[PDB]
């Protein structure tokens, strides 16, 4: 099962149509929108700042969601985030994919549809285009996303909202 | 306290001599051999492609295994996973050790007896040659292993079945 | 919704004013001070050398501390060691800071009030200078760090001790 605190004056609010895994830990100013999925070990602590985390999002597996005083994590509609990413006061706009084993870090902003490849670090407050992939440590801008890339993130994020009601009526 | 679901018409196959530690997840197709170890916090999720883990394999705390489609995570026998690694798609061959805090993508295969540095990447496709040290991001070869690398290597394996038939007696 | 194991003759000497967050894992030859936190989905095995946490301690969410023999893990009073890191073997001075997604390997030394960027790599039986910032992997020392840098360090230290106090209350 999971667990889910209070901060002070502050509760998650968690859509009745969400997924969260066991093993998940959620605590204070957290929101977490229709569809959207937490799996297995991830922690969301919102004891510094606002969490808000939109509809048709998977936070995959062993993921830290947390930040810095005054920096909100803001994770909008249709993003994935990979296995074992941290994310710290990170803004990811809307159908953003952050690879597995990423961090992003404090008021860093990944582009709408933007790519972050696997094992990548985007440093405080660097700004990741739309659309692009980016990737390395710290990641650079490649190149823009074509057609198959798009097509890829569509089918993640449409197998995820499928995986997670399974998982959900299992548990 | 872990967890282990079946995913539509497969169940995790986990040998009797097999070690599973407090907080780990295993979930679908997932076979899991003779004397073998899934340290705490692990997760296994056997929803994408077949899993099948060897015998006398330690896949150390915290790690992350998960396919993409069509492309199986194949753990051979004898085989090291250092804490928090993440394997996706991975092959891993017979007595390789993959240092703790590595990362390694789909379709990437590690030769026999291989030796991945911590805190390595190695990239979707890529090849570890057998008997090699690599490290890196991405992973390069560094030298031939010698006898006492492999004495080394015996070390850890047979350390980790001692202390696997230790906590799962304590447990 | 923690786990303490003892290891052979060896059992978690923890401070009755340690908080000891969900899902965390602390087995056998640790000890840990006054004031001190260890957040959710930790692992602290204390099964290959010793492991001495001081007072004033925050360990984060999702660390795996572990040791390589006779090499042991001490982190000394105020330090911070940030999200997602894993400690082998390190010696962590007093009053050091850890960056998130850090990894400190067999016998480094990170120097009394030393600085390691997020995401670090520093390898085994490497020293950072006292009161430093170093980053990469593997790390490099940047420069001195400058009474800024510690009144951040300060806070940070400080805001773990009284957030552990509430979620020992609400816990
Ligand atoms: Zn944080
Ligand atoms: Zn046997
Ligand atoms: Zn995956
Ligand atoms: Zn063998
Ligand atoms: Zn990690
Ligand atoms: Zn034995
Ligand atoms: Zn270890």
């Amino acid at each position: 099962s999971m667990v889910i605190y209070p901060y002070k004056d502050k509760k998650p609010i968690i859509s009745d149509s969400a997924y969260i895994a066991d093993f998940v830990t959620i605590t204070g100013d957290v929101q977490i929108g229709d569809e959207s999925s937490i799996w297995f070990q991830t922690v969301i602590r919102g004891d510094v700042a606002p969490t808000i985390i939109g509809n048709r999002v998977n936070i995959q597996d062993q993921c830290c969601l947390h930040q810095s005083p005054n920096k909100p994590l803001i994770i909008e509609d249709d993003v994935t985030v990979g296995h074992q990413v941290l994310l710290h006061s990170a803004i990811v706009r809307k159908g953003a994919l952050i690879g597995m084993g990423s961090i992003i870090l404090d008021g860093a902003e990944i582009g709408k549809g933007a790519f972050v490849g696997a094992g990548s670090l985007v440093p405080p407050g660097k700004k990741i285009p739309e659309k692009t992939l980016a990737f390395g440590r710290p990641a650079k801008v490649i190149r823009e996303l074509t057609e198959e890339d798009l097509q890829d993130m569509e089918r993640i994020r449409r197998e995820y909202i499928e995986k997670a009601q399974y998982y959900k009526n299992i548990a």
